[PDB]
């Protein structure tokens, strides 16, 4: 029933996305107002869950049967109705993950991609210089893997710390449903304009994305803490 | 007809391009081999003539009516019936000089161009590790200035020695006067070599050392044919 806009809301916490969509339909929302942001929503999503789909374009749409429709580049690859298992099992055979769980896709496919272990004096060339540029993936501070790309105007900064469902909902007992498909691995801070060319601005950006990294792991281990009686 | 292919070859020649289209016509070449060689002459004279139009796709072809047209972005510019001046004039309001004679249009067009004063260091980065970018114009040796730009799988080299057709003109007048007449209806009233533009594509692109060499390449190739046009032109005038 009106249980989708609920399972989708559902669908985007697990990647710590507040979409409030059933607020939003509860409204009277047009269909194009919920549109637009089922898609903000899950492109949000996607930088979180660290699947590594970042050259695909992701869109979410109303169809008439009372489901919600999940695109990767204008194919329709799973409906929300489906359940999250299979939202999962649509995507895998597009991802491409090493060994560390960090995706091995360019962002901006195809073309050269930096090393991930520039000096930072290098890497300050192609902030304030460059056009379009990518870094492969790096170690950073404290148990975190980064890399950074520009796509026009706007600088992207990726901190990720890959976590299995195992190893959090295990982690969480420590201390003495849907998480089981997805959950926060990465995040992603976005620079634009004047600090999107510069390379201290950079800087602190990976250290806010880690923070946010961290903040949203931590929630994560809360609920399988708390749900471990 | 014979004429007009003769006409091209000749205003070809005021960059040293020798473009043979004449030949190329007499071998009865078909319509096809024919274009594709006057567009290449054309895209070769562009990057010697230094109007700054490298942000613009240059194409020739020949026409029904047995004329040759000259196309920018897709847009008919001339016909070489015109004569070299209706060229020259169609170009004009396409420019964008600066004082010193250099062109003020980037090459990859709308975006972001690093400045000319880069430090080599920086500009090793660039080339090493960057995509797509461009230079503003540095100085460069013996009164040259200089620029750089990626675009795709191909670096850019140029080095410019701006040059008005007036100063041209004079100068191989002067030198031939003191070595031993409608001035206005030669090619190089209009048109003269200004620039060169050096190619690097591959590893080389990549490469700090190929892009200090194609530096000296491109300053050494800009002597050669401001050399051949203006021992060229000095004969006609002798």
């Amino acid at each position: 029933t009106d249980g989708i806009y609920a399972a989708f809301d559902t669908l985007m916490s697990t990647a710590g996305v507040d979409s409030q969509i059933a607020a939003l339909a509860a409204s009277e929302a047009d269909a194009g107002t919920l549109d637009a942001a089922l898609t903000q929503s899950l492109q949000e999503a996607q930088g979180r869950w660290g699947l590594g789909l970042h050259h695909l374009r992701h869109e979410a749409r109303l169809t008439d049967d009372g489901d919600i429709e999940i695109l990767t580049d204008g194919r329709p690859s799973a409906r929300v109705s489906e359940g999250f298992g299979a939202l999962a099992q649509a995507y895998a055979p597009m991802q491409a993950l090493d060994e560390r769980g960090l995706s091995q896709w360019a962002a901006l496919g195809e073309g050269y991609r930096a090393p991930g272990d520039l000096p930072l004096a290098q890497l300050k060339v192609l902030i304030e210089h460059a056009r379009d540029f990518e870094t492969d993936w790096s170690a950073g501070r404290g148990e975190t893997f980064q890399r950074v790309w520009r796509k026009g105007d706007t600088l992207f900064v990726e901190v990720a710390r890959p976590a299995s469902a195992e190893a959090a909902l295990s982690d969480a007992a420590r201390d003495v449903l849907p998480e089981a498909h997805f959950t926060v691995q990465a995040f992603v801070q976005t620079l634009s304009g004047a600090a999107a060319r510069n390379a201290e601005e950079y800087r602190a950006a990976l250290k806010t994305a880690a923070a946010a990294l961290e903040e949203y792991q931590g929630v994560t281990t809360r609920q399988l803490s708390e749900v471990l009686r």
